[PDB]
């Protein structure tokens, strides 16, 4: 029997094309394009004939096909964008299997408890240098496949490591002091203990709320303030910042302000209620989904492929042009980039061994109760690998994408499959390079770029990341911000009212009674970049006007300063666009004698005010507790237990166990295993443009090759 | 019949052929056409078209109509262009106006026979009644007028021509002012180079065996108060020489430490300045790919089967909530006038007129044959003049839309520069986005309209892109690629003797090859009109202060906000950290606030940022260039203000630009304001970059601020 095209398609998650005059269908779905002729014999899949058992039928002007070919079509082999890997690559994620095998492991140890949970569940890196070893020579690694098994015993963190090739457990160490990132359960239990509270319903009643169960909470962390915010450092707390459901589909825009209940987790139980001012909850309806708005009528947009990709995905390698490397999903930070290498006309140069989100901090500026403690660590507190969003194909990347799925473990152990996870794309990025020499044949070649797209969504942000690498050997990482801006309520309707001064201190007037708090979002890149090798050493050269002293006309000239940086301590620095900054290899130089290179630029410019470092006077705790917020460029030795910006357990953290701590012991950085860390940001003061909704601003970063090649890296094969 | 691919890429419409489907798909700008052999009938932009003869295949080969191309392009189903029944104020001279402006003033008695013509340009109706046609379709009762700017010899002479009446209104002779290098200059100085006996053994001694494979380039001197010995009333040029090896790329071959001073007027040498003898770069390094194989890559085609979603009656352009006007002038380019966002129905002024303003590219080595080579490429040679044709699906992607300007060339004759602008929507990532937990996703995709252009002078290749988002965001682009200017050194590596004096002002880039350390400034000249003409600029700085409010907390984020009220104190650095709008304190929006725009002349960029001039106060090229110094400029809005390196830039010996408009420090209250925006990199050369530059890109940004009263994307209201 036969089933009806379109909707089977749709449902498959295929792109639907029907061409009345040329009575043909073209079917888009990853690296498949596909064409297809009612009734024909065969069909198309990237430019390939492909026999079909049963024709495509058209009764009624409805097409239909048999329930084989989805699987006979795009399965068929002809799309060979995805390859079978024979060896697995050492820095695959840990499977369904594997993830279930960990949590039998601790669950078999004597003192693994009902409730204990489970923060991350992630393989254990083996030895760099066996990795390396791997994707370089092809060697095997001889080291067991482990796993690092990270859970919460009701507030208490245990690290435990599993051996997965032996099933046995290796190691059950407690972490005292340390608090757990927060958990999905913890939403619904803070929306539940609010609803349960009779004080709480008591105080929502005297600010206006009728209906108590129109009311939404958000776990919201507090951060660390010595005690004066009379928080029991001890516990397992959180805040709850409440809105008022009015079914326009966007609680955000409904804030009852002065109103913040502290709960504590274990005890299930509110164990504090601040209250300040009575401030009516703004109640116009604000949706942002557009069921209130007129859809715009736009003519049709595709990029195709129609011959399939030029990349390869085998397993969880990318190959494409001079390109290599491995992707794959972490739980906390999201995707991380691996041994990545430039093929350089047969050799396969190292460049960078791992990158990936290293942490990210969104600080507010409002001293007010519903605020002063607001300083989000995202990646740390709530794990945006975890909080991944689908990727809604076309949309969130151009249409000639191909989307791949992704697996981690939920916070009970259990396998979880993320839908269109990653975004891997390749793009037209304008021309790679041009002259035109007056009265000769014009030169030109088009610039490609392979952008490898994440999206996370925590509470109301909406953060996208990509990894772009050039053609040309340069790879560039942006971060956009996008979603519903956290508000604060407010008495003034327009700056003409009363309170319109004091409302808008510490924010913009964005709508009627409501204020977009000013904010800023820090993002910063850990990157074990290995320059053509490990040991590599930083350089800095800062163009200088210096007086001129070779005679002329001439008063100066330009030149450059050039200095090594020799320690950690002075490799945490601002930076300073105007500058250079260099991750050399002084064991390795190009044709013309200079040591290969890549420029660092940790600010290559972005669409809203650039934040020039935390907007924070130096003695508030927050600036404290995390110093990574401060510098924009940092360097460390290599050490495989280092990879937060924030530390591994910021969540009520005293004192910083990242950065400040990474450094602090100001280590040699003179030709050895060096680690990069980009920290950009920017200073986000609200207009009313950016409400309901939030249009994408973005943040780029540049990492250019720097004397790493003898020429023009894209002229191509030399022909003699 | 005739032959359909040959007819059809003749045509420059790019032809597919789909045996699996017997299908044509025949593409060119905004058509995109499907036709099958035997078929009565074909498609156009989703349009069914009745053809009057099918297409027929002779031994597999396709044959159309003789009328086939008028019939399907011309058909009147590709509504991209529209006709113009009634001309835009400010639409460019016409070819028939550039000949009769050239008549005009060549029936004139003081008319000279060997006269040449620097710029021959509109004379702009007043900004009121430009503002009239385009909002209230109000007829300009002014006649069309133009500028006519003559050379004669050395001489310059501005005069003014009544094309609707056809008369001469003004011939002003312009006292001590250079007129900028014209392309016949380009030629003499290679000629007068070629029959110097001087030169020829000047170049004998450096090892050159063949004078006449020495190649040269036409270089403006600048000024220094005499201290370079050149006399001011001499029209100039100093001369650069390379040997052309036969690699295409004489570029890679400089003859250092030899200059040549050229007087145009006595066409000959007046000068020889000899340095040290180096040896010329012999090594050949072609950039044209003569010597190199492409690897192979799939196809990728960005297509719009329907059509376009903007569209272009004359030169107006409408796409979205987007109205804007597009001209080309001889000497800054593309000028964006008349610009205006349709606000729910409501068409408000953004922009009255945009372009370059100007730019320069000045280096930072002492020696003889750099110490003056400080170039305004715009102003001192003519970029519109100079612009370069886009290679299509090359410099602009497959879905661009490809138009041809028209300028006067230096004779005075009509030039028809083909693809000079190119024109193309594009997808730019998600417009916004939320994935509420557990609930259905809402994303909508951004597109922006770019408007890109090229010009190449020498050695550079410069492209500029006027990028308008559909939120009411417009980006402003500049890269640059093309060859760069080398100098010749002894040294081979970094290992060799010289190599740290060789490399003291510059990257060794390749064996014997220098880049030379230099800048690259532009600045854009945009007369902003937010929400009518009234504006005052406002800044708004971002500061920590103390916490006054009680809590935990012992600081806070405000904002310090002020009036820059006068010229002086708008000529300002740009903190990409602090907020600087153009406000209509007249207008506001929903909330109270007044409707503006926010100024980012520093959005971004893929080289290291020029936080100002690399040059020391007391330089030349400093003082005669105020605007290389400052990234934001405003000032009162002034008709015959257009250029920030001043009108007669050539050999000028003090600042006639943004220098001079600003002089006066006026009032900025309440008025109608100008923005100039100046953004630039320090280039510090590598060998990546040789022999050919891979483009290099800057941003710069110009954001609505509370312009609207909510996302303004989102739709109207049903
Ligand atoms: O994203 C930061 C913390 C948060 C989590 C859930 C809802 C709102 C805010
Ligand atoms: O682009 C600046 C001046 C110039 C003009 C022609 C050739 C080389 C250099
Ligand atoms: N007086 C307008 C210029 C002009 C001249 C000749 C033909 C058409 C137009
Ligand atoms: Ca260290
Ligand atoms: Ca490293
Ligand atoms: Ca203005
Ligand atoms: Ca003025
Ligand atoms: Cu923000
Ligand atoms: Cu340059």
């Amino acid at each position: 029997h036969m089933v009806p095209m379109d909707k089977t398609l749709k449902e498959f998650g295929a792109d639907v094309q029907w061409d009345d005059y040329a009575q043909l269908f073209t079917l888009i779905k990853d690296g498949a394009y596909v064409k297809v002729k009612p009734g024909a014999q065969t069909a198309i899949v990237n430019g390939q004939p492909l026999a079909l058992q049963v024709p495509v039928v058209m009764k009624d002007n409805k097409a239909w096909v048999s329930d084989t070919f989805i699987n006979d079509v795009f399965q068929s082999g002809l799309d060979q964008t995805f390859q079978v890997e024979k060896r697995p690559h050492p820095l695959n994620a840990l499977t369904a299997d594997e993830i279930k095998q960990a949590v039998e492991i601790v669950k078999a140890s004597a003192d693994f408890k009902p409730n204990t949970r489970f923060t991350e569940i992630s393989l254990l890196p083996p030895d760099k240098e066996a990795v390396w070893a791997f994707a370089l020579e092809n060697k095997p690694v001889d080291q067991p496949r482990k796993a690092d098994v990270i859970m919460l015993d009701g507030k208490h963190i245990i690290e435990a490591v599993v051996d997965l090739q032996n099933n046995k457990l290796l190691s059950w160490q407690p972490i005292k002091d340390a608090h757990g990132m927060v958990l999905l359960d913890d939403f619904a239990s803070v929306q539940n203990i609010i609803n349960n509270s009779e004080e709480f319903a008591a105080a929502v009643k005297k600010r206006g709320i009728t209906d108590a169960k129109k009311v939404i909470t958000t776990p919201l962390t507090v951060g660390y303030f010595d005690g004066k915010d009379g928080l029991k450092q001890d516990a397992r707390l959180l805040k709850v910042i409440s809105y008022l459901d009015v079914g326009d589909g966007n609680y955000w825009a409904h804030p009852i302000e002065n109103l913040v209940a502290v709960v504590d987790l274990e005890q299930k139980k509110i164990v504090k209620i601040e209250e300040g001012p009575v401030v009516p909850v703004p109640m116009t309806a604000r949706p942002f989904d557009g069921r209130d708005r007129v859809a715009p009528a736009v003519k049709p947009m595709q990029i195709i492929e129609p011959e399939g990709k030029n990349y390869t995905i085998t397993g969880d390698m990318i190959h494409w042009r001079n390109w290599d490397f491995h992707l794959s999903m972490n739980s906390r930070v999201g995707p991380m980039i691996s041994t990545v290498t430039y093929n350089d006309n047969g050799t396969k140069r190292k460049v960078m061994y791992e990158g990936s989100l290293g942490g990210m901090i969104v600080p507010y500026g409002d001293p007010d109760i519903g605020w002063y403690f607001k300083a989000y660590l995202d990646s740390g507190d709530y794990g945006m690998g975890t909080l991944t969003s689908p990727i809604a194909r076309g949309k969130d990347a151009p249409s000639n994408a191909v989307l791949l799925n992704e697996t981690i473990a939920d916070y009970t152990g259990v396998p979880m499959e993320i839908p269109r996870a990653i975004a891997v794309f390749e793009r037209y990025a304008g021309p790679e390079y041009k002259h035109q020499e007056m009265g000769q044949p014009n030169v030109s070649t088009e610039r490609r770029e392979l952008v490898v797209r994440w999206i996370s969504t925590v509470g109301n942000y909406d953060y996208i990341f990509d990894w772009i690498f050039h053609e040309n050997g340069t790879i560039g990482i942006d971060a956009g911000a996008t979603g519903i801006e956290a508000v604060k309520g407010v008495k003034a309707k327009t700056m003409h009212d009363e309170t319109a001064k004091d409302d808008t201190r510490y924010g913009t007037l964005i709508d009627h009674n409501i204020v977009g708090t000013t904010h800023q979002h820090i993002y910063n890149f850990r990157l074990d970049l290995d320059v053509d090798g490990e040991n590599n050493s930083l350089v800095a050269m800062d163009p200088v006007v210096k007086p001129n002293t070779a005679g002329g006309p001439r008063t100066s000239t330009m030149q450059v300063n050039q200095y090594n940086i020799g320690n950690e301590q002075d490799a945490a620095q601002k930076f300073d666009p105007g500058t250079i900054r260099l991750l050399s290899n002084p064991n390795k130089e190009n044709r013309m004698g200079n040591p290969v290179s890549y420029q660092i630029i940790p600010y290559a410019g972005g669409t809203h005010p650039v934040a020039k470092g935390a907007q924070f006077a130096p003695d508030e705790w927050i600036y404290h507790r995390l110093s990574f917020m401060d510098k924009q460029l940092w360097v460390t030795r290599y050490h495989p237990g280092e990879r937060f910006p924030e530390g591994k357990y910021p969540n009520r953290s005293t004192h910083d166990t990242g950065l400040g701590q990474y450094s602090k012991d100001n280590e040699s950085l003179d030709n050895t295993d060096a680690v990069v860390w980009m920290t950009t940001g920017t200073t986000h003061v609200a207009r009313a443009e950016e409400w309901p909704i939030m249009p994408t601003e973005w943040v780029h970063t540049l990492l250019k090759p720097w004397n790493f090649f003898d020429e023009t890296p894209t002229l191509g094969a030399l022909k003699k």
